């Protein structure tokens, strides 16, 4: 979504989002432990009184050149207990890809619901369709004992068919899955 | 520092700087409070594994214009213990005016000495002169018993005979008179 013309980098945002406490945290700091210290900037957490955000930048060497430029992927997310609808639909302004991260918990379910039409609402108010952007789902916390089934919540939250990766964010199973998945979903958008 | 041609107006940072818990997080904290809601933004808590950084902004009111722009204050600050010398270094990029803030504590003259020739030695790296920047000092913590006369102080940070306040941050006192001397060394600059 940004280009810098002048260091010949195609930056890309790319949004975790989902219910309180689902793990988007968790996938953010996996994902930035595992990255390679000369591939990243900083993991800078931000916080005022009425909002929380969670962001870091990398820049794989893995990766080709889209017409001599390299792609540089920025992860952002709102993470804890939001307070103001206001900071989802800011985290949101500029985005390239979308990670639903979902909590596989049976009392989380009305919460991913909710949060997934959220998701929508915001993503339409800002000229965006969630059936046409990169977009991936995460049905995370299969470890615990209190999680519904993955056909149950492909039921309730993925009647589009779109990729969909089981995780467990604390130990990273699913997370490199779930991020290769939706930044390859952007690389073609911008090729 | 930063010329917006389009909002039409001159963005200046001040830099708070001191050795670890002087009263900086205190000053910027207060100035915030007694700011008019109409004319400030959010007040910004940064932080990572490496680093921590407080700031807001605020367009006064009160003040006229230079060449027909408004002049926006960016307050800035490196809040806590520090344990990486980078970050007072970060601080300081594009600094337009700094106000030292020296614990008065007899017990931290060792910590303002060595903080305040930090501050020398970071602006020089950047191409800065602390003898030739809009600089002032701020005598803080003087409601404590253990404080050391003003005129040690003195004799101890300021042999150049800078702007110098007597504060007592949580109580604001000293404090908008610490601000209005270090912006007021900026406008001249600007002008
Ligand atoms: N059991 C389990 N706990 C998880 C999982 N993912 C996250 N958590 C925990 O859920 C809590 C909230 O997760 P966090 O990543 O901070 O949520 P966020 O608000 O979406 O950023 C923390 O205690 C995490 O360790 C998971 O897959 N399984
Ligand atoms: N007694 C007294 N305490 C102060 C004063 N200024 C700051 N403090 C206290 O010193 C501690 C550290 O101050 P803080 O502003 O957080 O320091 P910073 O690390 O420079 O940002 C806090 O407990 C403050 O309330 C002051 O003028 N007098």
């Amino acid at each position: 979504s940004f280009i810098n013309y002048s260091s010949r980098e195609i930056n890309c945002k790319i949004v975790y989002y989902g219910p309180g406490l689902c793990g988007k945290t968790t996938n953010l700091q996996y994902i930035y432990n595992k990255t390679a210290a000369e591939t990243k900037g900083k993991l800078i957490s931000l916080s005022t009184e009425t909002d929380r955000t969670l962001f870091f930048d990398f820049l794989p060497l893995s990766l080709g050149e889209i017409r001599g430029f390299k792609t540089r992927f920025h992860l952002y997310t709102v993470p804890g207990q939001v307070f103001y609808d206001a900071s989802r639909k800011l985290i949101l302004k500029g985005v390239d890809g979308v990670v639903f991260v979902a909590d596989s918990q049976i009392e989380r379910m009305e919460a991913n619901m909710e949060s997934l039409e959220n998701l929508r609402i915001n993503l339409a108010e800002q000229g965006y369709d969630l059936n046409k952007i990169p977009y991936v789902i995460q049905y995370n916390k299969r470890d615990l004992p209190n999680a519904v089934t993955v056909e149950e919540m492909r039921k309730a939250l993925n009647h589009r068919n779109i990729p969909e990766y089981q995780a467990v964010a604390p130990t990273g199973v699913g997370v490199f899955d779930t991020l290769k998945a939706v930044a390859k979903l952007v690389l073609t958008e911008l090729k």
